[PDB]
């Protein structure tokens, strides 16, 4: 417990060296008081969401709404001492957020409790601390009992915690409310009237004479206007308010395209000396919601192009981070967004700061539910006692923000149709108006949706509430946008939520069918914009509804950014864990609808040709072009494919917009696919080109290239850098369907904060060093530490080339000065006897996140370096500074023949890859075409092993492969017809005579009124034990599935499960790859068990309902075969043809130390009866080679490792 670092700053950070322990074996007692022994607990930096670190639990009580991530009860502790500089002055402990039902103790005594989860709270700490210099013990209990939210919320102290140190006479917690009343009339005279109301708290023992000097500082730091009030008495232990009026000449208005802000420094002066200073940043802006003309900031009309964000930050969970929030706000700004509607909870301070800096409006929303709770442990349980406090808290914190434009009171609240609902809405609006009368109140109501076609007749109480609030928001109720305006001309309307469409990144299924709330077998959603929820609409529908009406202030499309939890279409699928709504996935990679909204809402020209170009030959593919230009023509491999265009239309009041004759806002073709390059050139009205975009067919995966958004970051310990790892083709084209496992290694002055790929149906933990790519991309987040320097990230995919990227970390002081931070390294890969190339200029990065190419002088490269296979470094010098450049060259290629092996059946050639992997003795894994020798059927028939020769095209050497044989030959088809046989004679444990078992393979299903053909074990007595069906074949062929068609009636019910077993002539065994879908009634089914020796296949059934019987109509099995054999474990292992010293079956690794500089050794291995063995000879000086063995048909396996090494030089 190190003492708090205090340097006179008013607010002291408090995130350092906390402790944590989550309850797992019941309540842990004694954790409240200082006497607890917490030396065994884990240490962590405070902004911390403990739920994201846990792995996904299928049985979590937060089922499919919290994302299957557990919360629970967690304990925090911190031991600290207060320096002697802080003695004798007021100290308060400020939390920006603890998720729910928090109870904080200090020195063993209860300090308070704050049920709400998204609001800051504070406690007065000065009296409780120990002034003896001994150690204090702050303890925070967090009780996030599970079913407490409709979306992933996180758990624990997920926002910053501060200490506020101030003189006994100080500005109050939020004791400053600077406003600019009547700005619209004033600005015409080029003058803003500023009114400042500051509240001074006097916690001293006696009244004192208090004076205030308030000065307005410009954006650049030069004084604008300073005013000093008149001294007035300040009674002890009370808040005494002041008030001042000033002016600003030629004020710089805060605006979306120019977010200027001022800075007010309030100095409290007692006895002719400053005693306390307070800083609040405000802005000079005025907005209006007109019932006919819509929203308008200052004098300019504009639409509220908005998105409905959540607080979850994706890979790093609910834990707040300034850079991550700013990054997602920058992406949303890049989409053309004007406003953010913080969904169903107040905003974090970082979000408001990012909105104020970037220039985005904000709509703060206080509650998701009033006293009528939506989940058992939701906040409605606490609403009656804490609603006033929480709404006042939100309005007080946010009153000074220029970004905020409205206060929302609720969203889809079930008791809004009752008299108590009107009463509590009136209460809430009154409480909001008690602090901030300069912004309208708002409510989000969905019950007006009705049939979604005609103007719903509004409920009486809903009308009352709509009359109480200043602005009315309509969720998914586009059918009332103009009806309610006509019926109620005084209402100001906007779309609080619209177009709840679903979409996965890079998924293009069902191109021409528009579905509603449909699940799919792959647990994905179509990115063609043909998928949306039942109550929602396609993005185009909502945008067209909003665009046509002047009086609609705008809309806020749903979810903006994907978030964890609420995979609506998949209401109970387990792998489905994250939303599909967002226009940008969880990792921050835009989907196609991102570019649709870019075309619709932005002004500058562009074009996006969405579907990737990796399809099968000759199949027509629907290609769309989300563009705002008036013309587009496709040029497939140089041949123009035709030109499509818009019509320059206009709305009723004269707002230009572009649309086709059909009424579609996007251009569309239907092209037959052929590999190559597909290019779209966007041409304006006169034909001038104004934008371009292309999609080119990708090749086989080649490497893993890393891109870093910000190459220079601060060394403040929290600045993040986001690294885009995407599998690429040899030409540098992202493979559109790659899903390889990327392994990240981060070393230097930083650490891996998290990884993600944006997949909504993956249960890969976010806090790990590896992540599967999804649609050819994956994300890695690295956060800097307190030490300046460099962060080096290394990514590697098995069978692919690696890549390394550098992130330079500089001190905060240097970030404001233009000095060199570092020079990026160069990575090159060449073949043997290939001279590597060195660029004439390379990029040098300064401390101000800027800078570009600079001249360099490279040192000589000798022929010896690249004339042989190996790895070496090349160094140079840049002309700008003394720092040494560096280039890494990898020289690898044809060294030795590559080994391969396979197994197959008798008379069937093995499944040999038509693209051989050229894994020479260097570590490189290039791929190339191979023409295998025609394997005679005579050799396949003969038992044993044989070698085959593979002719690789364009290589200096030829490949080889080994083979194994089994059973008998077969054709591709399953079966045409059986003339007659004893095989189809089925058997079962029990079969009613009237329900002959043979019907299950007769082929005629009897779902409908057609003649009954079924098996049924019906009896007069219960048969809850179950029954099994048996089939037999004499074949020697492949199997891939087990079909099940079920029969049901008053007596017979569907099986609870279908366990499948196989008979090999000796005993029964379990099959692999069952994959039994979920239960059903009168529906078809299939189990996907893999090919297995199935002399007899028997699967057992049990009733789904006790006291009810079992029945079936058809079950399909096809073939049979025999196992390879009872092969034993490894037999021999040798290195360089010599026995490996230290080898032992009871040792994990075998170490060999050759003389320094010796050639890498070669490895050979074998197993009993030629059991399959994976052989990987060593290729690199460091590391250790590994081998694996496969035997028999069960779990028998073993790993053999050979630690090649050498002695000292």
């Amino acid at each position: 417990g190190n003492s708090v670092s205090y340097d006179g700053e008013r607010r002291v950070n408090f995130n350092e060296n906390w402790r944590f322990q989550r309850e797992t074996n019941g309540s842990i007692a004694g954790a409240q008081n200082p006497g607890f022994d917490d030396s065994s607990w884990r240490k962590l930096n405070l902004p911390h969401d403990w739920s994201i670190e846990l792995d996904f639990n299928k049985n979590s009580l937060a089922t499919h709404e919290g994302g299957y991530l557990d919360g629970g009860i967690g304990w925090y502790r911190k031991t600290f001492t207060i320096p002697e500089s802080m003695k004798g002055k007021r100290i308060s402990l400020d939390f920006d957020g603890v998720y729910m039902n928090s109870t904080t103790y200090l020195n063993g005594e209860v300090l308070g409790t704050y049920p709400f989860g998204y609001n800051a709270f504070s406690y007065d700490i000065s009296d409780k601390l120990y002034k003896d210099g001994r150690a204090n013990v702050l303890v925070v209990k967090v009780n996030n009992t599970q079913p407490s939210s409709r979306w992933y919320s996180g758990s624990g102290i997920y926002r910053n915690v501060y200490l506020t140190v101030t003189d006994p006479i100080h500005v109050a917690r939020y004791g400053t409310f600077v406003t600019t009343p009547n700005l619209e009339k004033s600005i015409k005279e080029d003058r803003a009237d500023v009114n400042i109301k500051t509240k001074i708290s006097n916690d001293a023992a006696e009244a004192k004479q208090v004076k205030i000097k308030s000065t307005i500082y410009d954006g650049a730091g030069n004084t604008v206007q300073t005013v000093e009030t008149e001294e007035k008495t300040a009674a002890a232990g009370t808040v005494t308010p002041f008030e001042q009026n000033t002016v600003i000449k030629q004020p710089k208005l805060w605006s979306i395209d120019k977010p200027y802000r001022y800075n007010l420094v309030t100095e409290v002066i007692v006895g002719g000396q400053t005693v306390d200073t307070y800083e609040t940043k405000f802005g000079v802006r005025y907005f209006k919601f007109d019932e006919n003309e819509g929203f308008s900031l200052n004098g300019e009309y504009m639409k509220l192009h908005g998105v409905s964000m959540h607080h979850d930050l994706g890979a790093l969970g609910a834990a707040t981070n300034a850079r991550g929030v700013e990054r997602q706000m920058q992406i949303m700004k890049d989409m053309g967004v004007n406003a953010i509607r913080v969904t169903h909870n107040p905003a974090s301070p970082e979000l408001l700061e990012a909105a104020n800096k970037l220039g985005l409006f904000i709509i703060e929303e206080a509650f998701d539910s009033w006293a009528q709770s939506k989940k058992p442990y939701d906040y409605g349980r606490f609403f009656n006692a804490w609603a006033e406090h929480d709404i006042k808290e939100m309005v007080d914190r946010g009153k000074n923000e220029p970004a905020i434009i409205m206060w929302s009171i609720g969203n889809e609240i079930y008791d809004t149709t009752n008299a108590a609902g009107v009463e509590t809405a009136r209460n809430l609006v009154g409480w909001v108006k008690e602090i901030d009368t300069t912004r309208p109140t708002t409510i989000g109501e969905d019950k007006t949706r009705g049939d979604k076609v005609n103007v719903t007749p509004i409920n009486s109480y809903i009308k009352e509430i709509f009359n109480i609030v200043d602005v009315v928001g309509l969720n998914y109720s586009e059918n009332n946008y103009d009806g309610y305006h006509k019926q109620n001309p005084s209402w100001k309307l906007y779309g609080s939520e619209t177009s709840s469409a679903t979409r996965s990144r890079g998924v293009y299924t069902h191109p021409y069918q528009y579905n509603q709330s449909t699940k799919y077998a792959d647990l994905q959603q179509s990115s063609y914009d043909n998928d949306y929820v039942g109550w929602g609409r396609t993005a185009e529908d909502a945008w067209k509804y909003d665009r046509d009406l002047k009086h609609i202030a705008g809309q806020f499309i749903w979810t903006g950014f994907d978030y964890i939890g609420e995979p609506t279409p998949y209401y109970n699928s387990y792998p489905a864990k994250s939303s599909y709504f967002g226009a940008v996935d969880t990792a921050g990679f835009p989907k196609d609808i991102f570019y649709y909204y870019q075309s619709q809402w932005k002004k500058e020209p562009m074009v996006h040709l969405l579907p990737h170009w990796n399809w099968k030959e000759g199949e027509k593919v629907r290609v769309l072009a989300y563009t705002n230009a008036s013309k587009v023509e496709l040029v497939l491999n140089g041949e123009s494919l035709g030109e499509k265009n818009y019509d320059n239309k206009q709305t009723s009041w004269g707002a230009p917009y572009k649309e086709t004759k059909d009424g579609k806002t996007y251009l569309e073709w239907a092209v037959p696919f052929k590999p190559g390059k597909l290019e779209a050139v966007a041409k304006d009205e006169n034909g001038k080109v104004i934008a371009r975009d292309q999609v080119v067919t990708a090749g086989e995966p080649a490497s893993v290239r890393l891109t870093a958004d910000r190459k220079v970051v601060k060394a403040d310990g929290t600045d993040l850098s986001f690294i885009t790892a995407d599998i690429v083709d040899s030409k540098g084209i992202v493979v559109p369907d790659a899903d390889h496992l990327i392994t990240f290694n981060v070393t230097g002055q930083g650490e891996l904060a998290g990884v993600d790929n944006g997949n909504a149906s993956s249960v890969e933990r976010y806090k790990d060093n590896k992540r599967k790519a999804f649609s050819g991309k994956a994300l890695a987040i690295v956060q800097s530490s307190k030490l300046s320097g460099k962060i080096t990230v290394h990514a590697s995919v098995a069978g692919l080339s690696s890549d390394s990227t550098s992130v330079f970390t500089v001190t905060p002081a240097d970030h404001d000065k233009k000095i060199v931070a570092g020079i990026d390294d160069v990575n090159l890969t060449v073949d043997v006897n290939e001279a590597p190339k060195l660029p004439s200029e390379i990029k040098v990065y300064y401390s101000d996140e800027s800078a570009a190419a600079k001249n360099v002088t490279w040192d000589e490269v000798d022929p010896k370096q690249y004339s042989t296979v190996g790895e070496f470094t090349v160094e140079g010098s840049v002309e700008g500074t003394s720092l040494k450049a560096k280039a890494f060259v990898i020289v690898k290629g044809i060294v030795a023949v590559k080994p391969y092996s396979t197994a197959t059946k008798v008379g069937v050639q093995p499944v040999l890859p038509e693209k051989a992997t050229l894994l020479y003795s260097d570590g490189t894994t290039k791929g190339a075409t191979v023409t295998w020798d025609e394997i005679p059927e005579d050799k396949l028939a003969k038992e044993g092993r044989f070698t085959v020769e593979g002719s690789v095209e364009g290589t200096d050497l030829k490949a080889n492969v080994y083979v194994r044989v089994t059973n008998e030959v077969k054709s591709v088809n399953i079966m045409l017809q059986e003339q007659g046989s004893a095989y189809p004679k089925l058997e079962a444990t029990f079969t009613n005579p009237a329900d002959n078992l043979q019907h299950l393979n007769d082929g005629i299903k009897s779902y409908t009124n057609n003649p009954v053909n079924r098996w049924t074990n019906w009896t007069r007595t219960p048969r809850d034990a179950g029954d099994s069906i048996t089939v037999n074949f004499g074949k020697k062929h492949v199997i891939n599935n087990l079909d099940l068609f079920v029969f049901t009636d008053s007596g017979t019910v569907v099986p609870e499960k279908a366990e499948v077993q196989y008979w090999d002539g000796t005993a029964w065994k379990d099959v692999e790859n069952l994959t039994q879908p979920s239960p059903y009634v009168v529906e078809k089914n299939e189990l996907t068990f893999d090919a297995v020796a199935t002399e007899k296949l028997k699967f057992h059934l049990t009733p789904s309902v006790k006291g009810k019987f079992l029945a079936l109509t058809e079950a399909e099995v096809y073939a049979d075969q025999i196992v390879m054999g009872e092969t034993a474990k490894l037999q021999s292992i040798t290195v360089n043809g010599k026995a490996l010293e230290g080898f032992d079956h009871a040792k994990k690794n075998y170490e060999l130390v050759l003389p320094y500089g010796s050639e890498l050794p070669k490895i050979e291995a074998a197993a009993a009866d030629n059991a399959t063995v994976t052989i990987l000879p060593a290729f690199s000086y460091p590391g250790t080679a590994k081998l694996f063995v496969t035997s028999e048909d069960g779990k028998v396996t073993t790993e053999y490792s050979i630690g090649v090494s050498t002695e000292e030089p």
